[PDB]
């Protein structure tokens, strides 16, 4: 195979196996000033998320124009004060939020991010951005927009002096230093099966569907309850010493873990397990991501939650993600999703969970590596 854009980029070629730790390129000592040039009509507009307008006009463009299923009858619905978690933590730089316009009528048509993120790669940890959003209006699709907006932010990131970055896709591009699967875990099959998100097993009715699903009505692990700001530090202590056991990891400061757990209604659910003593030894967390249910006349959103990370030294993991499954179960959520990524697959089949269609591939960009298991991933991006 070719890619006419990808085999440019200092990247590993698909197929060639990998025994250095590296760069593939040195650091540039110059970087380009001029923003990448665009098709006539169109031009750059860095998105300031803070005000409400620019943030709702985000929002829509990725409302209607974001990921969807194969099938198209699904796509992600990011709410706007999501938008603003995931686009705005510690560190976040305006010229990092990139947009693209119709120079005419002003419409948001495009858009990617960056965001800053110390990343542990095997047995070296470098700074980097995590690149998310990536986004081109439906007609717009198929012109070779996507490789300007992917260079315009590799240029922004350059100049702020970071030359590696990590993302993810749903396709296979040069070249996944990881590959994991999405599992869901029905919570309400009935409208599931209604809107065709799942289907009827073959010898299984409806009320054995029912049956099969069904959950306790309030969480069974012992002294479990919502993160508060005392937790912060334990949080933190708890998820540097846990993350280190994977080769793909976050490394988080005391303010990052602040942001990226400290519960907000509707955005990220973060359960602490503070027991008999008073110490706080395990936590579980998940956040909402709805979906868009397309052309439908009755339905039209699906509630999702995503499992984040979770942390165990004195819980099992099986009694915790069977907590996490409840607690999203009493919260209104419709399924809950992983990945096979960290000790995920020792709990996945055993709580009921089904394989889904999607894989998601993990990319490191200028930085070549063997690639690893999904076990050894310990990375999770919105
Ligand atoms: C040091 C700092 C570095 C920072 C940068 C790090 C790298 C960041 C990399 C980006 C990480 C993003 C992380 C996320 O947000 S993944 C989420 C991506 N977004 C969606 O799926 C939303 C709905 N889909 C769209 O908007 C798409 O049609 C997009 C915008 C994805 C492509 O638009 P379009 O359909 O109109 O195509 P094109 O004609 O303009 O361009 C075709 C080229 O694009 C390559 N392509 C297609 N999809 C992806 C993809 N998901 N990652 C990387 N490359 C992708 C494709 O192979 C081809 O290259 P090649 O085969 O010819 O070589
Ligand atoms: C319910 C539903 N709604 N939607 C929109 C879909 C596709 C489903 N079905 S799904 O659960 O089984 C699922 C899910 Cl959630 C997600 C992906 C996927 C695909 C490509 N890219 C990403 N990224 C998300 C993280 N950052 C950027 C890359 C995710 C694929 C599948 Cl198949």
């Amino acid at each position: 195979r070719s890619y006419q854009f990808w085999d440019t980029q200092p990247v590993p070629k698909l197929g060639e196996v990998v025994n250095t730790h590296g760069p593939v390129e040195p650091d540039k000592d110059n970087i380009r000033q001029e923003p990448y040039t665009l098709p006539q009509g169109f031009t750059w507009d860095a998105l300031d998320l803070g005000d409400r307008g620019v943030l709702k006009e985000l929002y829509t463009l990725l409302n209607e124009n974001y990921v969807e299923d194969d099938d198209n009858m699904f796509r992600f619905d990011y709410s706007p004060e999501f938008l603003l978690w995931a686009l705005r933590p510690p560190g976040w730089l305006p010229q990092w939020h990139c947009g693209v316009r119709v120079v005419s009528s002003r419409k948001l048509v495009g858009f990617i991010s960056a965001i800053p993120a110390n990343i542990h790669i095997y047995d070296t940890e470098k700074k980097m951005v995590e690149i998310n959003f990536l986004c081109v209006h439906k007609k717009l699709r198929s012109k070779r927009v996507a490789p300007v907006l992917i260079r315009e932010i590799t240029r922004r990131v350059h100049l702020e002096g970071i030359f590696q970055a990590v993302y993810t896709a749903g396709v296979v591009l040069p070249k996944p230093v990881g590959t994991c699967r999405y599992w869901h875990r029905s919570l309400n099959p009935r409208k599931l099966i209604e809107v065709k998100f799942s289907h009827l097993s073959r010898n299984m009715t409806m009320q054995r569907t029912m049956k099969l699903y069904r959950l306790p009505e309030t969480p069974k692990t012992a002294g479990l309850r919502p993160m508060e700001t005392k937790d912060i530090p334990v949080v933190h202590q708890l998820l540097t010493r846990y993350l280190k056991q994977f080769h793909l990891t976050p490394v988080m400061s005391q303010e990052e873990v602040e942001h990226w757990f400290y519960p907000q209604e509707n955005i990220i659910d973060t359960f602490v397990v503070e027991n008999a003593n008073g110490e706080v030894t395990d936590f579980l967390s998940f956040y909402t991501l709805p979906s868009t249910i397309m052309n439908h006349p009755t339905h039209k959103s699906l509630k999702a939650a995503y499992s984040f990370y979770n942390v165990h030294t004195q819980t099992p993991l099986l009694d915790l993600m069977s907590d996490a499954l409840v607690l999203a179960k009493m919260k209104g959520f419709d399924v809950f999703n992983a990945l096979d990524l960290m000790e995920n697959k020792t709990f996945l089949e055993k709580l009921k969970f089904g394989i889904g269609d999607g894989n998601l591939q993990y990319y490191l960009y200028n930085w070549k590596c063997p690639s690893m298991g999904a076990e050894k991933v310990g990375l999770v991006l919105q």
